[PDB]
């Protein structure tokens, strides 16, 4: 013996390197020279900010996928900043038959009913650099006496770093950004090392020369300017607290002081993998779908088919939201609308063996954002099968007949991860062998901290020396366009109630008769459930047709959410993310309603570009193309166990999509992996029980490839 | 490659005793010998016993008092007396009762004490006794010999009644009557399907058997339900049948599909994923102790209460003295008498007593560690459930923590989550409960149960879905609720604990640097829960999103060291209080409750509540009164459950997907930092370093170390029995 080694269209695929190049060429040509690389651009420059796939209309996409009609025009969307103009109108531009582009159309006025104001533009990478020039050259030296005393200020400024805040002002049009100052920690999170200084930078002016500092916050007190502070410091009435710059422990490191022990468990596929990834399609025994990333909206999946039948046209991440409170101006006013940064744009490489199982299939992402040449995130997606170590179904019979019949649960996962400043979002889409789909998101990585000062926990817990863990809420929104056995769908709500009754065979007694309550949700407003409201324990979208037993074929939404209290309606800001107020909502699917948020809401939520609440508009949902909008989130009070990073344990939040009288029986009855044997049969007979042959088939060493990491440069 | 353990399991310090281990084969025998001797002959084997017999029903471990167990485990004092509890049916008596008997220093027993009056303040009425196995058989003798032939004219037309032999089977129901003292049991009749679930094949006939009488001869049938109508007797029916005015619907005798089979018609494809430990396992099971790098605990099964875990220590420090399953509950509704009155208090049967063997590769990962359970229940010799427990490490394929830094400094730091699982499975008639306890490397503990197996069905007749969905031909999937109760005795950094509730609120404010504007100031609300009543959260009430039990002392950062209860529950509407029955499972009405831990309050339920819930033996709500929970030995009672409306996807069995329900126990300012920073398995590397250098990144050496065929043993299965 010498034991051996172990072994449909691309219509939703993200744009390829060539396709991105072809649109940029087309753009530089037909948009008139005078065009700046977005990495270099200034406010008054003309700029291509983003180029990514423009999703096709549903009717044409379906006509192709089902009826066999020709494909709709594959198109791209480009976001262009028009700065070299007296009145800038930032513009949305559709481009070309995209294999060989040939036209261009401005849809800004079409979609948003008017020009997009220039102040809504996301803060460019160059703009961030210009801001640091002002802070470190023009501004911080004015307080170098203070900074020398507190913060180890070196005459060449880079022992400090800045981190952005959130809605840039108090009012539509504003562009004033608080910036915290942190020690530039090497090889670990700086987010835990706030030096106690925040600066309110006004960078609305098209000329960076005219940018000013409106306010200064230092270790618990406000000031008018860095001079106004520095004066009071040298006057002896600004008492510093030394924030150390270096130490040992989790506050300072991610490297463990403990050497590796015996290896942890490892999965492998003893008879080869049981799925394939061809570009943007994944195909398996049971499942079929196309996947991808929106540059700003994030992970998304299309044309999902269980055993050949479409369940859902589109499941896409729509927006993520982090609302903070604190004792300092940065924390108590931060409301991150992360789509304004980009969940796809900030997708980080997946570390083989940590982020996914070692033997997962890792896939690269190509993008064109804030530059002129397209780039790649290596290992942006991972796709893998996971043995849950759990049975999908089971029965063990000792009664009247001796038999066992079960099936271990093995799932198919698709995963992306977005690192947005301090934290890391994980985006799970899990496909179950019962026909159910699962959407779970996780929040890990570093917390956001502030300098600790006279406060009684109204704003968080002390996690380390001089460091306040600022309270905040996470919440995300998902577009779920179910097409349950066709387009036309209805929304059902079923639930329970007890009814007192005389016992039929003894009316002198009283029982409580358990019954099912069922209601058809006719209007959009009946399917809009606010956060905090009582919710039907069974809510499902169903077809007009029936299964074998006469029940409408539906799937059901089941939510795992600990949703936090939403930002009040009184706040002018709330309209920019009014989807937070809901747990779940079903609206008519409409081409002119493709998303619940916009990349332009982050910088101007008071005059929102997209306001989700407008979609809920008093229509019928009885027999239309429906789409479910699910909000999942939770409240996070940071604590000491949250200082290496946030652990994922218990913080996974999301929802299930489960068949409810959609089939005539559970399809895992037909499973090729279901185990069954009688008590009079031989359970060790490989003939009878495939598990008995597992030692023979799994008697091989894996061929697990050499460790690669997708790298990261300095973008 | 390795075959057993690698580098000698763990090296920690001492303090490993099996004071909580279930009784061994020897220990059970010694008590039975002791009982037959000193309890006076006239004693019958429980498997053979009749109502009027004298009977040993159960013998199992009697848990020690906390104070003596702790003094031994910590202070070093001698162990408390290892004892056992025996349930004895006293039938050969003018006034028959059931009695609870403690017995002996249990290595070599020497005494006996009746604690029935001590614990329950009086004798245990005999009608509360669980229905014996022999009692079920006697009922079937009555039904099949004395009773069913009286309607064989009907039965030959509808149901393939063969001569006298059984092709039909009965299934019990739940609270046996309408009133304290009753013992009248509905029995459904089903085709005795071979090799698959009979529960999906209700023939449409239910019989109300009165078996309260100590003499089986005096047992009678009070009522008969057939295909939508009631009758007085099987003769009264059989009359109207031959009279031509009882219209039968043929229920078929046989078929194909999930309605009829569990065997797939599809042959095996390529093997599914498999885990293994490339450098040996990283944990050990010595009897009832489990020990790993991080975790240490003793596990077991109560015969009626079910799975339980004791003396849990993360990195050598106790977090919890006891986490035990307490009771499981299934409340049904239906169009027939059986369904619409069924309220199973499964502890009255036994979650441990009905623990089934774990099939290697389906119920747990193939390479899990399977452990046997010894018991003495309804017999005179102890038996064994082979592979009753499984213990294993599971790579979650999920990171525990992660950061990928592209900003100001190029680094990655993370750790893939690997968990430690302990699992039992209880098959109670139609359904299969899975009992998970998952130990996380963050210091968190997780309790998840699952419900799978066959649904209970009834014969379908004129009904508009008020009681369920039609799942197959002539089969109604009856609506019901699952719910279970957990005793969680946390001792957070000592016995004395307080209960904290933290939650959130927004406060309008003028903007400090622009008072012309308004902000909404996010703040934290915090309240100390002082009285037991403040910590009793009813189902449907609003719950603090942060609720935790904490010590008097503080972590490095001055915060009280606590753990936190986080619940994943979709709990169903509870049985109303207006019902006289509800007192037998009043724990259902709460989501979570914290009470003073007391020796005389060891359990929220009783095996004797199933047959007499109107006069409950244990009434949970009595635990909640006007006592302080500010600085005592506390104990949390967590309820988790959901509503189940059966549907077509539930006809091979119930899938576990999404039906997992339970709660988390997570550290909240208990440590000075997340202990997984110190993980031996944490990955970290800078951008200027070599990620492929094994020196730098242990993952790079994984292909070298995982170049190994496993040594996965030959498949065993734990067999079955005729009980
Ligand atoms: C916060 O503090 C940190 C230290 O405490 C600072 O970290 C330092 O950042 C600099 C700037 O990024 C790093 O640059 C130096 O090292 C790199 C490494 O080069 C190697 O790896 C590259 C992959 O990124 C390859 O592309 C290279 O070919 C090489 O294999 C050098 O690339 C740097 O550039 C040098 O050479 C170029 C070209 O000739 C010159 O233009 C530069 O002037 C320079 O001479 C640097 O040598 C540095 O590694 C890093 N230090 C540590 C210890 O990690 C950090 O800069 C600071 N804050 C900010 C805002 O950056
Ligand atoms: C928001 O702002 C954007 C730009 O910031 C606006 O887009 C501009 O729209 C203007 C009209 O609203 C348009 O202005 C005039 O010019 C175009 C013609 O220019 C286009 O076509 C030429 C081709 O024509 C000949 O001449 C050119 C030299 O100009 C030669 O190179 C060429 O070879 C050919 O012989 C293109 O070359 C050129 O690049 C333009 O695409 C007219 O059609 C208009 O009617 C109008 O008179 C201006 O060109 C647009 N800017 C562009 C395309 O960069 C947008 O309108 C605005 N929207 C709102 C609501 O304010
Ligand atoms: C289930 O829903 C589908 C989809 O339609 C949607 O749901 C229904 C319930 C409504 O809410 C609609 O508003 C939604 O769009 C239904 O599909 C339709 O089914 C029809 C019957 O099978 C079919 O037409 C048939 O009859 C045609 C004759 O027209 C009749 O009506 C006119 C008056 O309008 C009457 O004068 C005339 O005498 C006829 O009786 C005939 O031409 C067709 O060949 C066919 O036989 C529709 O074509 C079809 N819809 C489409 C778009 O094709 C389905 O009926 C629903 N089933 C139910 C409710 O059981
Ligand atoms: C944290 O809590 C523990 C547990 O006690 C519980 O919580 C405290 C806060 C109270 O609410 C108790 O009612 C709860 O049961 C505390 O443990 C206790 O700590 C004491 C201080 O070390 C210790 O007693 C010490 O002092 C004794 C002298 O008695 C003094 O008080 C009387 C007035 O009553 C006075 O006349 C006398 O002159 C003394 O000044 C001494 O005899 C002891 O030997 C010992 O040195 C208690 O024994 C102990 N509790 C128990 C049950 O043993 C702990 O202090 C708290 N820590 C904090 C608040 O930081
Ligand atoms: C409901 O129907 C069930 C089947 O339809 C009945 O199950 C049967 O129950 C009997 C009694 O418990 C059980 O024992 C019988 O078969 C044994 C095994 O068969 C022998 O022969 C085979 C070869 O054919 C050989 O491989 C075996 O090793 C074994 O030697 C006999 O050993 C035994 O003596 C007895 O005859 C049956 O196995 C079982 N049949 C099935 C198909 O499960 C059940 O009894 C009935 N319910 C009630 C309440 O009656
Ligand atoms: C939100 O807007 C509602 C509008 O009806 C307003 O009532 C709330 O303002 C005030 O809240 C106070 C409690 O925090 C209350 O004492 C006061 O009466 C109430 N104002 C009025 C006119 O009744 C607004 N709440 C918030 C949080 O902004
Ligand atoms: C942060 O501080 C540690 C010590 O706390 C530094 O370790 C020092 O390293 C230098 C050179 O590498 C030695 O000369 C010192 O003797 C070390 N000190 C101790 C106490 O071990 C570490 O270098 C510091 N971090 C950085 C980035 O310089
Ligand atoms: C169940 O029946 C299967 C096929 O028999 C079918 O049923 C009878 C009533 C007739 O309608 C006949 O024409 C059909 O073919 C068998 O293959 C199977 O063995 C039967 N199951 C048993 C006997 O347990
Ligand atoms: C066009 C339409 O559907 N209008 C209705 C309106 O008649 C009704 O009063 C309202 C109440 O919900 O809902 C909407
Ligand atoms: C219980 O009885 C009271 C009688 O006062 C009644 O008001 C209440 O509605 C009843 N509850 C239920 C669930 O029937
Ligand atoms: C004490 O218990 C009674 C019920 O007997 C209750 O009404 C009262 O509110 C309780 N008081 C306190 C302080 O717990
Ligand atoms: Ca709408
Ligand atoms: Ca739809
Ligand atoms: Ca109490
Ligand atoms: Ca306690
Ligand atoms: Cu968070
Ligand atoms: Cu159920």
């Amino acid at each position: 013996s010498q034991l051996p080694h172990c072994p449909q269209s691309q219509l939703f695929a993200d744009l390829s390197r060539e396709e991105l190049t072809a649109v940029m060429r087309f753009l530089t040509q037909r948009l008139g020279p005078g065009l700046v690389d977005a990495a270099q651009a200034r406010p008054s420059d003309n700029c291509v900010f983003s180029v990514e796939l423009q999703l096709p209309p549903k009717a044409a996409a379906l006509a192709h996928l089902d009826r066999g009609s020709p494909p709709p025009a594959r198109e791209a969307l480009a976001i262009v900043f028009f700065g070299r103009q007296p009145q800038p109108n930032v513009s949305e531009l559709v481009v070309g038959p995209l294999p060989h582009p040939s036209y261009m159309r401005d849809v800004t006025v079409e979609r948003h009913g008017g020009p997009l104001p220039y102040h809504r533009r996301p803060v460019l990478f160059q703009e961030y650099l210009d801001i640091d020039q002002m802070i470190f050259n023009r501004e911080l030296p004015q307080a170098s006496g203070l900074l020398h005393h507190c913060c180890f200020y070196k005459h060449r400024g880079r022992n400090l770093v800045t981190m952005t805040t959130a809605p840039r002002g108090l009012q539509s049009g504003d562009r004033a950004t608080w910036f915290g100052l942190y020690y530039n920690i090497s090889g670990a999170g700086f987010f835990l090392h706030h030096v106690g200084l925040e600066l309110l930078v006004n960078h609305k002016a098209l000329d960076p020369a005219r940018w000013t500092i409106q306010k200064v916050f230092y270790q618990g007190r406000y000031y008018d300017s860095l001079a106004q502070l520095e004066a009071q410091f040298e006057a002896g009435l600004v008492n510093v607290v030394l924030i150390p710059d270096n130490g040992t422990g989790g506050s300072w490191s991610l490297k463990s002081p403990v050497p590796p022990g015996p290896a942890p468990p490892l999965q492998f596929y003893p008879q080869g993998p049981r799925f394939s990834v061809q570009g943007s399609r994944v195909a398996s025994s049971l499942w079929t779908f196309s996947f991808g990333l929106g540059a700003f909206s994030g992970p998304r999946i299309f044309d999902v088919r269980f055993q050949g039948e479409r369940l859902v046209y589109e499941i896409s991440l729509q927006e993520a939201l982090a609302i903070y409170g604190g004792n300092s101006p940065a924390a108590m006013t931060t409301r991150y609308v992360d789509g304004g940064f980009g969940m796809g744009k900030y997708t980080t490489p997946l570390t083989r063996g940590v982020d996914c199982p070692y033997l997962a299939t890792y896939v690269d992402w190509h993008f064109l954002l804030e530059s002129q040449a397209p780039k790649t995130i290596r290992d942006a997606f991972c796709v893998f099968e996971q043995n849950q170590g759990l049975p999908l179904r089971r029965h063990h019979s000792d009664l009247y007949s001796h038999y066992f019949g079960g099936l271990a649960e093995t799932v198919l996962v698709v995963r992306s991860m977005s690192t947005l400043l301090n934290y890391d979002y994980v985006w799970d889409t899990v496909f179950h062998p019962s026909g159910a789909i699962e959407i779970r998101f996780y929040a890990t990585g570093y917390i956001s901290s502030a300098f600790l000062f006279g406060a009684t926990g109204k704003y968080g817990n002390q996690v380390s020396e001089h460091t306040l863990g600022t309270v905040h809420t996470h919440s995300a929104h998902f577009k779920v366009d179910l097409d349950v056995a066709g387009l036309e769908n209805w929304v059902w709500a079923e639930d329970m109630v007890f009814v007192p009754m005389a016992v039929p065979w003894s009316p002198e007694h009283q029982l409580q008769r358990l019954q099912v309550t069922r209601k058809l949700l006719e209007m959009e407003e009946q399917a809009a459930f606010l956060v905090g409201s009582a919710t039907p324990r069974y809510l499902y979208l169903a077809s007009n047709h029936s299964n074998k037993w006469g029940h409408p074929r539906g799937y059901r939404i089941q939510m795992l959410s600990f949703a936090g209290e939403p930002l009040p309606q009184n706040s002018s800001m709330a309209r920019g993310f009014s989807w937070e107020r809901y747990q779940l909502a079903v609206t008519q699917r409409k081409e002119e309603e493709p998303s619940s948020s916009s990349v332009f809401n982050q910088n101007d939520p008071w005059a929102p570009t997209v306001d989700f609440s407008d979609f809920i508009n008093n229509e019928t949902i009885a027999g239309k193309d429906l789409v479910a909008w699910v909000t999942a989130g939770f409240l996070h009070i940071p604590h000491a166990e949250d200082i290496p990073n946030t652990v994922t344990v218990g913080n996974g939040v999301g929802f299930f999509l489960r068949p409810y009288n959609f089939f005539d029986e559970d399809p895992s009855f037909y499973s090729a992996d279901s185990i069954y044997f009688r008590g009079d049969q031989d359970a060790g007979a490989c003939e009878v029980n495939p598990l008995a042959c597992l030692p023979q088939a799994a008697a091989c060493a894996p061929d697990l490839p050499a460790f690669s990491h997708g790298g990261f440069s300095h973008n």
